[PDB]
């Protein structure tokens, strides 16, 4: 049974939504977002209306990708989907897609700049990031864009990962936080990357919680690489062999060699167990970084680790990513996922 919809103009946009959603108010603008009160669940929610979801094959496939990913994520430390709807009554009139999640308050940016964090706060915050990442990586999903603005935190220090990587050249240029948390092998297209890029990001975030300062605030790609290599050392021949670009290999060998620094003299006064974990995350060779599952068992988290309460995900079929389809075929696949949605308990 289809709910009754009502229409209203929010700023310059017509919004048509089920009656359950009340008191819509614009808060942000890929799509515009409104806060609302969900009278069925009692929650304050975010409602996102996608902008031109099927205007090109690239756009239509991205719409399908985002919906498939949000429908799969069912974990305490990851954003999940409360609802998805369209006012269309058939595939023939299908044009608009609306996504509904819990409304997030502050992000980790607010916290790190405004609050005095104890070591216990850092333990709990990083533990929750790693617990969510163990789940995400168990489905062979790579987040690719972990940074403080994509981590939501509440008054009780509880955390959720948001805004999966689903970014342009201009967005990554210059003195910008959009690049400061990226692993060097993806920042410079050294090689085919994998899920280890997310652990580099966690290391950069953890360092910033401990010091209150950005770890690698580069003014451009090359300045940032120089900051990275000064801390962790220039690469040895083993890693150089793995850099597929001969151009990038050539540039690396133009730099004078540098040893890895002493992290206890960089992170002055930090818990020695926190220093140890940072040395295992911030490794230049991605093959040798600690994994999320291994990091949860590190002694730094002894207060919180429970191997019977760190779940893995159901399998996630990503075969669509190598599939070539027409706009109307991606649109039909998206329609099927809208109408098959089953809400959480
Ligand atoms: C400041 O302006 C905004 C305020 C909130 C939000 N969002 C987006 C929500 C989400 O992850 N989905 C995909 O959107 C339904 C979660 C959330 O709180 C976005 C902008
Ligand atoms: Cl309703
Ligand atoms: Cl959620
Ligand atoms: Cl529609
Ligand atoms: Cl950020
Ligand atoms: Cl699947
Ligand atoms: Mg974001």
């Amino acid at each position: 049974e289809r709910p009754t919809f009502y229409r209203q103009e929010l700023n310059k946009t017509i919004w048509e939504v089920p009656e359950r959603y009340q008191n819509l108010s614009p808060v942000g603008s890929y799509g515009s977002v409104c806060a609302a009160f969900d009278t069925k669940t009692g929650h304050r929610v975010a409602v996102k209306k996608l902008s031109r979801p099927f205007q090109s094959i690239i756009h239509a496939k991205r719409t399908y990708r985002e919906l498939r990913l949000l429908k799969h994520m069912k974990h305490e430390n990851v954003i999940g989907l409360l609802d998805v709807f369209t006012p269309a009554r058939s595939l023939e009139e299908f044009n608009d897609v609306y996504l509904v999640t819990h409304l997030m308050g502050a992000d980790l940016n607010n916290i790190v700049k405004c609050q005095k964090l104890t070591d216990d706060h850092v333990q709990f915050l990083i533990y929750q990031i790693l617990r969510g990442l163990k789940y995400i990586h168990s489905a062979d999903i790579i987040h690719r864009d972990l940074k403080p603005s994509n981590l939501a935190v509440n008054e009780d220090c509880e955390l959720k990962i948001l805004d999966f990587g689903l970014h342009t050249d201009d967005e990554m240029t210059g003195y910008v936080a959009t690049r400061w948390y990226r692993a060097p092998e993806i920042m410079l297209n050294w090689m085919h990357y994998n899920q280890t890029v997310d652990i580099w990001s966690v290391g950069c975030i953890m360092a910033e919680l401990l010091t209150g300062r950005t770890l690698f605030p580069g003014t451009d790609h090359i300045d940032q690489l120089k900051l990275i290599l000064r801390l962790v050392g220039t690469p040895g021949a083993e890693l150089l062999k793995k850099i597929s670009s001969e151009s990038a290999r050539n540039y690396i060998q133009s730099l004078a060699q540098m040893p890895k620094m002493n992290f206890a003299n960089v992170f002055i006064g930090a818990n020695p167990l926190a220093v140890d974990l940072l040395e295992k995350m911030l490794v230049l060779d991605s093959d040798k970084r600690i994994t999320a599952a291994q990091a949860l068992a590190h002694a730094y988290f002894a207060q919180y680790h429970d191997p019977d309460d760190e779940p893995v995900a159901d399998p996630y079929d990503q075969s669509f990513e190598s599939r070539d389809l027409l706009i109307d075929e991606w649109k039909s696949l998206t329609y099927d996922e809208v109408i098959s949605f089953v809400p959480p308990p």
